[PDB]
RNA sequence: GGGCCAUCAAGGACGAUGGUCC
RNA sequence: GGGCCAUCAAGGACGAUGGUCC
């Protein structure tokens, strides 16, 4: 697993079509952004594992 | 652009082969990890833009 | 306007809301 | 053990180091 260290306002990159950003921090909480095409799925771990269970997002 | 909020010890997911984690915080600094295959590139924004300039890693 | 804390957010938005202090 | 600040890390490791305060 690759790891990196950055500060509020910086970014990271993946593949040739994905980019990630650290918009800020709030104690034990964190605020981050993602810049991938809607051609690929993007979800929290608390819900990605329920989507990939054999279903899709609700109405 | 998609934005999420996360906490130290939790994760996010992208595509069907990429996962991201927030290992902790350090004030204005942050510690984060990436769990993608080495079949896709993963670098900091401060260097990815120098790789894709027309060259590759120093080794 | 800012610091601190908590919750929601199948959301594609540099996402939202509540509490506390100045 | 923890808060704050700074640096290295083309790194694939839940990466490293320094300053400051309690």
């Amino acid at each position: 697993m690759l790891i990196l260290t950055r500060k509020v306002g910086e970014s990271i990159n993946i593949g040739d079509d994905i980019t990630i950003t650290i918009l800020g921090v709030s104690g034990q909480q964190v605020r981050i952004g993602i810049n991938a095409p809607k051609d690929v799925a993007v979800h929290r771990e608390e819900i990605y594992q329920r989507i990939q269970a054999g279903l899709t997002a609700p109405d």
